[PDB]
């Protein structure tokens, strides 16, 4: 029976790039969004036309109940998910000093909450067939923190604290779960950056996506509770 | 003037050891609360606290807490951000409620609490905020995924807040306690905590508030100034990086 | 232009899994040696693998030199350099000699600037180079009885850091691979009941690792997709430590 | 029954600062170095016309006889040693293409193998006594890495892996260790652009601040304190 991969965010600048990896890896892939159909219809075609075939589910993952309804769809039609990429998530930057409790819930209920949100859905599933693959992730801006993201730091970083209680709650029943921490990544949203980069450039999603890959084969069960920065050397130790 | 300090949770048996070290080092200390009794036996005991009531997990109610305070006070130079707790269960047995309890005390308590100090202290150029995280969040924790991510999360604020005021003479830490002899812990059989809590502590015993509280004393004071950021590990032992 | 590899201890337990993946994966391998290499690079070929193996004292620069010349010579160029010889000489700090610190400074840490030095110019020169050095567990969370083992491990971190910051610019990655308990010969070693009172209860996954798990993520750190990993420290331990 | 402290490198900017403090705790303090007579003596006499009295002892802490010569001086005059604080070190900076095998064995044998070379000289005493304080005076640039300095960050990161183990060895033992982590500092050093900018706080440190930190670590309210990292940084590395 194929590998079921759910990656949230699926059709950003890394969910996009991580799904095509998973699917090469020869998964079932679905991802969720939150778009109009017309977005998520011209994304399912060029997809489609390069060679991918994916399914796609709208979501609120800062919303539980929306979480509970999205999971149902996934499961209905793949009737198992094996592999899940906790992806999605947004910004809301302000200096602390200017930061509304808006700024900060909407980070929090979507970025960090998502953790509780999504994974509740599909962990019963990994832990019956005793298997699974869960990567949270993370940012570089978690480790050292960031000027104007009192929030998204606040929230990359709680996202470890949950990689690190899952993993030991789950190690014994055949499922891993790590944090990947990525550093500025050449994407469609994204001179005070890349002197920050040691390596002087932006990554690659699709390199992201590939350690992704390697996280969620067979071969990576002994990496669990762990967090995999991959950011240019913009962060070390 | 004298030196002001706000401890969140400052009747707790870490907050009750932290206020009692940053007043003999010349503070004078509010506690907050969700009380007469614990300021009877302190007044009595030999120091003088003024008590409010706060929701950490609201904004509202922290603003209106600080008003009091800093109507009485003047200011704050010192903020102590030790109010928390748990709700633990293992994550397949974890409500909404349960995360959410914690997330809201635990976690948005940084921004609600600091949110009404920060002003002065840029204004008067000087602060010591410190953040109370736990080992928890350093090493993760069987039946506490909220806990343990509410923990960490905190250190991310530490990060950005230390990166943001480091100019303004404030500084901004964590401080990971390992296991504590507060009264809770206490109650747990001898027994019991020799099988299952004392085994992982390498100093071979519960770490005592008042430890706690005077690292935290020291990390308040001027010769600290260049201590921010930094999450301190004050666990006996039981994890290290 | 086959990719080239180096292994340094590469016929032990880990040294020898990350070999066969590096050669599986398509890259030309030589391997690296302190007895019994004869017997080892027999049953290599009978499994269908072709290594090239070389004598080298770490500890010693100038060791380091002429078995670089050597590999140099044969391979052309080494774009691959994986610093995994090590050895242990446990005893509580207070038993241990300064021979037990000597021997596992001068194998285990010094190494990383003998080894390293042969090979860095060849790779700033063609702009590509990876270089992945070895670490533990015990240099995470330290460890009884390692006082020499862990400071040598952990100081490997501090070198992988400065070469990165280094190297960045030339297309070169460094990092550190922390393995924890592995199933090597040595280890399998231990009765069943002892591995299972003693080593297992510290591992959250339950069992030791492979040590071709262990190569399987060295050999991604190798390849074109590894290229925005450096400076880091990746941890592949079944749960053992956290931070 | 007062408390006897050891610093090496105990006349440095960061050496010395730390002596004072600790002598002002109400320890009596011995100080190790490898300078000239002429400037040991002058040292003693500035700090005796500040009210402190050192003794003061050669050591070569890369030279493990040397040590152990040391530390018996130390040990007929003071009768022990309760705190010690492994501060010598030295530098070789260089790019790792340039750097010789001297530059890194002279950092190496200095830095790294003194927790090896002047700890055993000491640690059987503390044990015996059921307590101890070590720090181990790491860098910043030690969790961060630093250009020029692959021979350094690595004996500064090797140094929070001797002082992980030896927590764990002796914390039964009434002993923490741990390393102190410092930033760049104002020390006459460095006081002869390229830093700042790299600190958060836009200063340099104080050898005054390290000194007070360390303090609080050998005090008797720092027992739950052990194995740990305690950076002091400016801001200059987190996480």
């Amino acid at each position: 029976a194929k590998r079921v991969a759910f990656v949230t965010g699926g059709m950003g600048g890394l969910g996009a790039a991580i799904s095509r990896r998973l699917h090469d890896a020869g998964m079932a892939v679905a991802v969720s969004h939150s778009e109009r159909n017309d977005h998520v219809s011209t994304w399912l075609m060029h997809e489609r036309d390069a060679g991918r075939d994916f399914k796609a589910y709208a979501v609120d993952v800062a919303d539980f109940e929306s979480c509970e309804r999205c999971a149902e769809k996934v499961l209905a039609d793949f009737g198992k998910v094996d592999v899940l990429i906790n992806n999605a998530g947004i910004t809301r930057d302000a200096t602390f000093m200017k930061m509304t409790k808006g700024d900060w819930d909407a980070v929090m209920r979507t970025d960090l909450d998502a953790m509780f949100n999504v994974t509740k859905q599909f962990i019963a599933g990994m832990v019956e067939r005793r298997f699974g693959r869960i990567v949270n992730i993370g940012s570089v801006n978690g480790s050292r923190g960031a000027f104007g993201q009192a929030n998204y730091a606040s929230a990359k970083a709680g996202i470890h604290g949950f990689t690190k209680t899952l993993a030991l709650e789950t190690a014994k029943r055949g499922i891993t779960v790590n944090t990947v921490s990525p550093g500025y990544l050449a994407t469609a949203m994204v001179a005070k950056i890349l002197p920050q980069i040691p390596v002087g450039r932006l990554g690659r999603p699709d390199e992201v996506a590939a350690l992704i890959a390697f996280l969620c084969s067979d071969d990576a069960g002994f990496v669990t509770g762990a967090d995999l920065a991959i950011n240019g050397g913009m962060h070390m130790s």
